[PDB]
């Protein structure tokens, strides 16, 4: 049996609504914990944090909110990130919940949130810093424009925790301003780069990518409503910005397009490379919907963004996108990475039958970078029962 | 004996630290809640919120943390608001402390301030918005700066809550800029100014107000590091927010000087009227040290501030402060409120003895209005045991 | 409107199922208190009570489990006493409960017993001692027993709460012995009768009264399953333990021999004038189905027991109970209670309609002495909502 | 470092009390972990037992509270068991606290123990039944007597957990019944046997062995203030109730005689042979001052108790003890038990220097079975600050 979770034996879940997502989650993150490789003693300090504060936060167990971060809406998702051999790490996205969210009392969501934010700060973490994010909220909040608003996807923020080898959490938060933009019947980007602008007289260091990637968006029309941000929590100067977007329909010649940022970027040799190495998977894997995602992440210090795209999984034989997953791996060379995946993805799923299971794996992330090499993360049904 | 803290037979106070609070502040809140003429229902109904959200709040009971706000430093006080014969109002000045406040894991305690700030988010409270808040929080936190400023007054937040007649509290908002000007080594006004510009574009209806007192500030030099802001929880139209400062050394000529803001707003009649009962009562209450603090009002729709002053007590016998409050009454024609002050004052204190008492009593506010009148509020020696 | 319920507005139900709860007694209760006269501070006093102790106990709203004090099975029943002119009381029986009632970890529901009964240990009441009940508690567990009897009516505690008119409460409690003796295969009242005994050593003042009814109780094959009892938590002085059982059917003559107790206590005249006044309720009243209860209750000095009859009104049209049972009053000559009863039924029950109501009242007490006079309480509908 | 103490990284304790505790004695628990040689996931999760049920317990950090079990007086103690080569066992003594022990509200701290008992009622613990220590708190309750008592050593309970090699905690509690005895002024031997008596119809297996030891008692004034009681949390078959005692000075031949109970079981050969490595020890040991402790552990199928004496170690060179209690290992012949004690010693208290330590260990508990061999334990300074 899988090991992490042998730390319940000895507690006891306050409320009902933490018992069952205990049972509905619980093993299964002690599987990704193992699948990470990570170590015993790290095994049950994340295994640890889980428990405390993210069992509470996902609200009662029979949701009654759906969130804007997953598929099927449930809080909670869980990522793998392979690397050149080094090892694969662990991804959590979460949006908190409670009974109140949804209702009169908070219609949005906004109170979890700021609830979570508040432990987290609490704990005594290694280089985190709110302002930032404290920011963009600032930038978003709504007031009398929910009454306006009460008159989709409901979701305003959201967190990510990436477990790194070592044993240390680092905390990703999320703003979604189509609210926002939609209650002043602004167009998203106007307030985004408004909202880039407003922290740059902060501190002038991402108008440079950022407006590089603005002329882009309003060239192609890529604004809309599924546009969203993201940011991480720490000092300025280590801070990577991120845009986020979506398109409905996307061809090869789109995917260069967006990759490329238009031609923007044809100058950076690196881009040239990361998109070769991209439609040799865009080949392994296709060969009322749901859309593929793309990102920009805007490192300060640097002049040009650095792309990301995500493409759907579910919906595609979860086995032939294993098989395909890795091959991919060899033709990188990656040695244990690619023969020992598609067992590995057994062993978090021993209940379901990869033959037959489609939903099992749902999104595939694209990054290269020339230090780094090829990013890339696979997000998971992150729960226990599956229809 | 007095009313309303009969709610605490059947109530058992969790930790120790509030036990203690509430043998400190009980009694003398129910008090107040009787001097304030409540209907009873509200008196419990305000009781039952002192004892949930603001016991918790005040902290050790060993106070460990001195509070800006208060002249002794203790997290609370407690305000009476005297108007035209309608009745007396009860006001509370909060600032939330906890055992980490002035430690290592907050140093400057803002985590209290976030915590309360969602604890009242979450009871169901009329015409209750943060977003105004928020934004003068987000510009005023700090990250980094903490570690420059590790190496006085360290608060940067408080609250205020307004108990109207009717079974309703209102909450208002402190925010203490000295901090973050002090570590940006940037003069407290360009950031106040710039901090209130970046709400003009946001909405532009505090700019004419506002210059209007930032430039007698800085021909007085009347900024200091003393010099702080405020606002009211609640959507921008109905919200008054106001700068406060003050001054070691103050004539009457100064006092004038400020209170015309210089001469920027002779043309105004009311002024001149409130100007002139405001000596009346300079004249019965004087007739190293503490500072007197002055407050600029900027209603949005106005063209003009609405001054108010806030005049030392303490130091001066706390019967000749009753006497001569209450004969300035009469001179305004207020039938009970001065005929049954002392009698009020002392049936607050009623372990205490007026005739030798100082430090009972120790701030009084003026303010007047064409429509309201004489705006005035007295500050009071607000915990149980007096040295 | 009706009053005491104004709490609520300035607080928060911290759970789902405290909400709801609420919203089904909270109304309901407050009418209660005012329909028993309280003095406005006390309602409030008691109002504060039911919320923090009463509504966490209550546990899952849609409730899993069904209590035994109840006909319909839910935890709380509301309770009017009727006296001589002084007034009317309100008691309130409970059964504390929690999401692990009924579960495997608790499958007979004594883990709520003991934590309510350390929040009342913890709150400063008068003349609270527990050692009586945890005499009559250790007698009753079970441990392997579980085990045996997880292979009807599973409670084995219950509490009582008396509101007298002045600002205390009175806590009484309960055992059900049924599961105990079940387990053992040992008929229920040899242990109840080793049970008293047991406490005979401890002080043998029971020994008469009870023997005196255990004999009568082997004599009619007077225990059954249904019996169990009760007690009050004080000092032994002045305690009052009480046996309590039913029968299927049962005449006036069963009625008239339980009531004598066969004729173990013809000789007290007290007795032979209660009974008269209990036939003619009798004969007003009446005038697959529930059963009928009976009480002996062992004041310690003395030497007789005091005996008291429950009687079935669920299935009796609760305006016919209404108006016999005021017709009763006037035979008494209680001039205020007897004129405005069926008033005060309906003030009770807006809602719904007497003329049509059969399960708004549910039992009515029956006791008779010398000095008090005629006990007499009446058992209501105690949830907002009716089938 | 120590390794068990990693999972506080991501913990936060939420009072400045448990924090203290915390830090007063969390290292030296994870140190006794590691000297106990138990599993990583073990430590692990004991060390999640210890955070979350007894750092809460331990009450205010700055202790108000002597408690019985300690020499010191705080509330805990950790304890080591030697085997026979199989390894070694720790064991913590414990008894709740909070503020309110002491006090006027809980003059003799039973609050804080009935509290935990329900805490460990809701962990889904093996074999975990209170029936049997249930039945002996309620034969030393006290109530009226409290205020008799109102006007040495003030304790009524205290809790023990066994940590066995397993994932496993088996828990043992105590009864301090001198309170009861001096309340109701009889001698504590007599209401002990009666309170065994009583159990005795509850089942007589305890009497012959009782009733053995009970003679002895009488015989030589064993019985005194100081005696107690003690058993395990399980089904009344397995479970072994111990009595304890103490005499303030004893020779050797006190010493035979008390093993021997006298003379009552030198028929068996087991005491006999106890009683020789007994003296063994004795002689390498202690080759206004604490007394010696016996206990006789009544296993209820046997005919005869088992004895174990403690002995005063404090006061004793702790390099000494280390010395003599290894040699004596080797006289039994465990071959790394006594190669690597003293620098398991020292590992335990790397800040303290075993050269000149006296107060470092404290008892020495002996024991012997024909099966088990020689049961042994040692009791050790449990906090991390030594005066
Ligand atoms: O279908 C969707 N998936 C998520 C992806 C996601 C997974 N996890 C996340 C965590 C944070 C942000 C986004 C995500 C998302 O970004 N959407 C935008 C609108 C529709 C919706
Ligand atoms: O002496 C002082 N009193 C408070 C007044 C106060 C009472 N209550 C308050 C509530 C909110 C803000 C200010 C106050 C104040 O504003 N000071 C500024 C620097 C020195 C310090
Ligand atoms: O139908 C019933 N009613 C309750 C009466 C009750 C109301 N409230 C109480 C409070 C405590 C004890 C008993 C009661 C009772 O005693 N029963 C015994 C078996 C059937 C079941
Ligand atoms: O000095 C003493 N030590 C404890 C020993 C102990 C350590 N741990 C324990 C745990 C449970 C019971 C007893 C103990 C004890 O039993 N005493 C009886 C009277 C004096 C006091
Ligand atoms: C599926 C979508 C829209 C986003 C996934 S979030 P992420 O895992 O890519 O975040 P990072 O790559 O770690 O920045
Ligand atoms: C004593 C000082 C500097 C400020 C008092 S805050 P306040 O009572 O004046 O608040 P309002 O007048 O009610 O706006
Ligand atoms: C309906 C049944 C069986 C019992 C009611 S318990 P109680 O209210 O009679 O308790 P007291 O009469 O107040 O002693
Ligand atoms: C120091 C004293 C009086 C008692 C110690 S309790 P203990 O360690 O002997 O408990 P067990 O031996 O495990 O029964």
């Amino acid at each position: 049996p899988s090991p992490a979770q042998a730390l319940a034996s000895y507690h006891h879940f306050p409320t009902n609504d933490q018992e069952r997502w205990w049972e509905e989650t619980g093993s299964l993150f002690s599987r990704f914990l193992e699948a990470g490789q990570y170590g015993l003693p790290q095994q049950y300090q994340f295994m640890f944090f889980f428990m405390h504060h993210l069992i509470p936060a996902l609200g009662p167990y029979p949701q009654k909110w759906r969130s804007t971060i997953s598929r099927s809406g449930l809080p909670i998702e869980f990522s793998l990130n392979f690397q050149k051999g080094s090892h694969r790490l662990l991804r959590i996205g979460f949006e908190p919940v409670s009974f109140l969210s949804g209702s009169s009392q908070d219609p949005f969501n906004r109170i979890p949130i700021t609830d979570l934010l508040n432990r987290l700060s609490k704990l005594q973490l290694s280089n985190f810093d709110t302002p930032f994010f404290q920011h963009l909220l600032s930038k978003f909040q709504l007031s009398l424009s929910e009454v306006r608003q009460l008159q989709p996807l409901k979701s305003q923020a959201a967190f990510g925790f990436d477990f790194n080898p070592d044993g240390a959490i680092l905390v990703k938060g999320y703003v979604f301003p189509y609210l926002k933009a939609k209650a002043a019947d602004v167009p998203v980007g106007t307030l985004i780069a408004e909202a880039v602008r407003t922290i740059d007289v902060e501190r002038n260091q991402f108008t440079h990518a950022f407006g590089l990637i603005n002329d882009y968006m309003q060239e192609s029309t890529g604004y809309n409503e599924y546009t969203f941000l993201s940011c991480d929590f720490v000092e300025t100067s280590e801070q990577r910005l991120k845009i986020y977007g979506a398109h409905t329909e996307v061809t090869w010649a789109k995917i260069a397009e967006m990759w490329t940022l238009g031609g923007r970027l044809i100058e950076e040799p690196e881009i040239i490379a990361g998109l070769a190495r991209l439609k040799q998977i865009w080949s392994l894997l296709q060969i009322i919907a749901s859309p593929i995602i793309w990102n920009y992440e805007i490192h300060p210090g640097s002049r040009f963004p650095v792309p990301k795209f995500y493409l759907p999984v579910h919906g595609e034989n979860d086995l032939h996108v294993a098989r395909a997953l890795a091959q991919f791996w060899d033709s990188l060379g990656w040695p244990e990475h690619a023969c020992a995946y598609p067992d590995t993805l057994q062993q978090l799923y021993p209940d379901q039958d990869i033959s037959q299971t489609t939903r099992l794996q749902s999104w595939i992330s694209y990054s290269y970078t020339a230090k780094r090499g090829v990013y890339m993360s696979v997000y998971y049904h992150s729960q226990s029962t599956y229809l």
